[PDB]
């Protein structure tokens, strides 16, 4: 059974088919690719865009989405095997996945890491559990990667440059400030999709500590090697933004500090200047700027940049809807 | 772009068209005025009637409603401008409104005041923010006014008297008891719609402190002046109910006590007799009684009154469904 | 007006019609028995299966389900009569039921007991209040009985044995361990449906204290007397499982300990061996095993049993969907 866990599991031709079909849905939003069909959207963390775009996407295609929130309405779910379940979890993912399998045609899941031990978070236990026990296709709605955002971001870029071939473009994935440490998911996904598109990627971040998990650095290299692009890690703002075509900001907690965020506080606080403002954007090749959102103004990016005509954040958010309808349609 | 923020922004002819179309939907509930269309219902406070009537109204018209609750599922939203967003709000209404604008065709919003400073609450920051940044029509689901209730209430009255012309009817908007201070919204809306219908309106309330904000007292005067009705403030129960045709109860916190409810407690507690019971209703001209609901029995009104055949509360609640389908249909 | 509060209120012919229609829906899931229709699903407790199966069932039949959760989104609801509502409940079920009555065509309700006083819980105040004030058919989504589970369980059994006639089968309803005391609902329902099907029922439980409320023991006797089956209470594991055809596990708090669970703790803890493992299942006549779910692994049943080909828990969960579509279709 084919799932949509990461874009890395898909061939360039399959992904390309997805984007084109997404572009097709954007011109003809109503359809019947999901008539009488339904999808279970399971959320273990908040969401505005993902929840809304999927719920609407399923409706516009003749289907119906059932939104579940383990712990708020549905029963909390246990993921570990061979365990005496006398704790806070009343049922196991093995049952939950098989049960949903008899009701819905697709299962979407959102589960951010717990931030206590990256060794445990990097395993993607939730997504992998669903994909293992579910008799129906599973869709990643963001765990430690955000593949749906990738395709929304990618489509938005091609649309901006009026071409599907983004090779030779200078892509800058910059870390940005935030009072607290966040998920690396969106970053791992951006690095993955930008290198898969074959762009000249620079991972701008404060210190080596902030470099993404090796897994994605490796996926990125394999992508560069295959698409003819390039990868590069920079700790210098100006040399990074210089002549950039795209600038994607996202804040995240330094991996080496999982479970020990105390000393991480004083470190991130001394890099607030990483904020994406006009100065840095002026150094770009009239480049574009985006963010997966939700975005904090005057923290991650200044008001002037968000309101700038060069900001394609709203278009990227919109394509989430089209891109996901292409995925669901392709999975049923 | 035309919105439905308050009935005061609409002409008498437009409002009349709304009520008639609502009466038309009441005879033919299923339609296609919203086929393939959707609406984002954003709730910052609880709701049973509004949430249900809108969700159903959108369905019965071929559309789909997406219910969002900032803080429970969607991300909390910031409304102030030029602020360093390092607080509890992860994203700004400027983005949220533009994003929803790419997904849904209509946006409904519910946001009661915070009760700390009426000077800030009376500004209607949430509703105005949505209407400012949203590329699609916005609908007031209750903030400091409850226009949807107004039209449901109005339709219910015309239906009761078998006529659209309510002029010359004695309308009594009475304050009523409640262990705590509430929103003036429903009251401000009742005063507005009753004076706009050209009835003889009396605002019965305990003391001058309980008189509604000048804004609505002024809207009411302009309405009297235009419809030929009348406005009047009374602190005497019997002289108010006397020969009334309609009696609308609603409890609210004295505006001058926002942020300082301590001394408000002892004041409201000495006016529990304002409860709408049989005695007061007997003094009426066999008048009708209603309440926007949720209503607390034996506090706001006695069981005998609620169960009375003169109580049209349930019909008013029902018309919410028809009246809102007329608004959505008119806005797309 | 006909409701679906308990299977006991329905004749054997009506119930049989329900199961057959459920079997019919299972072959033809999409229909129009609910076109333009809607149902209000009111939840006072968590739910994954019930909420999902009903929401989907309504969709697959052309209708729409509105999920309400008094206290989370909708306003909390008061059920006592002639009370001064100055507490935590803003509105009364008399209004809530009549209001929903003007919006939806059906009302489903879930409300577990409070576990403080069984004398009050056994009254089924919530379900009875809805059925009393609602102008439209009411459906029990589990209170002190779980009739929907009954029919899902029953259908799953007939399907397993390839016949609708379950008479002469040895049915074992066994209590099982759980760190805390639970609702007897599923148990009361199993005892009811198994005796109504005319099987040889044994209620295996630790001590006499754990025997179900007399009401259901009585319903069971009347059912035995009518169907030709049998009822029997056993406190011995091996004599119970011996040659069983069906084994239904469910944990519950000893009724005589409501409001006084302290001493109940040490009592249930000394019966953990009641867990449904392979040994006990080996003593059966190659019997089947099920559980209403959510089920805690290695507490209520071992992993080996849940994963066993003899476990029909997932099928029972699926039939919830078909069985409820048959009920809704029959009630409109
Ligand atoms: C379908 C059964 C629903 C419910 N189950 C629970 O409340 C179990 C909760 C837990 O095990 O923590 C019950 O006991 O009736
Ligand atoms: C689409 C991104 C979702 C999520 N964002 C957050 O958790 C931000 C929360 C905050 O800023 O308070 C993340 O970091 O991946
Ligand atoms: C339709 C009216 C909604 C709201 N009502 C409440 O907040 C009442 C809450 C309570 O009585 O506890 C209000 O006062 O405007």
């Amino acid at each position: 059974l084919k799932h949509f866990l990461n874009t890395q599991d898909w061939s360039r031709a399959e992904l390309d088919a997805l984007l084109t079909q997404a572009a097709l849905f954007k011109r003809n939003k109503l359809g019947s690719e999901l008539k009488g069909k339904s999808i279970a959207l399971v959320f273990f963390n908040p969401s505005m865009r993902t929840r809304t775009s999927f719920e609407l996407g399923a409706f516009q295609l003749g289907g119906h989405a059932v939104v579940l929130q383990p712990g708020k309405d549905a029963w909390p779910i246990e993921f570990n095997l061979g365990t005496v379940m006398d704790g806070d979890t009343p049922e196991h993912i093995a049952e939950v996945a098989r049960v949903l399998g008899r009701y819905v045609d697709l299962i979407g899941v959102r589960a951010f890491p717990k931030f206590v031990d990256w060794s445990k978070d990097r395993e993607d236990q939730v997504l992998k559990s669903f994909a293992k026990y579910s008799p129906v296709p599973v869709i990643n709605m963001e765990t430690i990667t955000h593949p749906c955002q990738e395709l929304a971001h990618a489509l938005a870029l091609q649309e901006h440059f009026g071409t599907p071939d983004l090779r030779g473009k200078k892509y800058v994935l910059t870390w940005t400030y935030h009072p607290k440490p966040l998920n690396t998911a969106v970053a791992n996904s951006a690095l993955t999709i930008a290198t898969r598109m074959g762009m000249d990627v620079t991972l701008l971040c404060p210190t080596p500590d902030y470099i993404l998990d090796e897994r994605y650095m490796d996926w990125a290299a394999q992508n560069v090697a295959e698409s003819g692009g390039s990868l590069q890690v920079s700790h210098d703002i100006d040399s990074a933004y210089a002549g950039a075509d795209v600038v994607y900001a996202k804040s995240w907690g330094a991996l080496p500090f999982f479970g020990n965020w105390e000393p991480e506080k004083p470190i991130r606080d001394q890099y607030q200047h990483f904020i994406v403002d006009e100065r840095k954007m002026a150094l770009t090749n009239n480049g574009v700027f985006s963010h997966c959102l939700p975005l904090r103004r005057n923290v991650k990016a200044t008001d002037a940049v968000m309101d700038s005509p060069n900001c394609i954040a709203i278009d990227e958010a919109e394509n989430r809807l089209h891109v996901q309808k292409a995925i669901m349609a392709a999975l049923v």
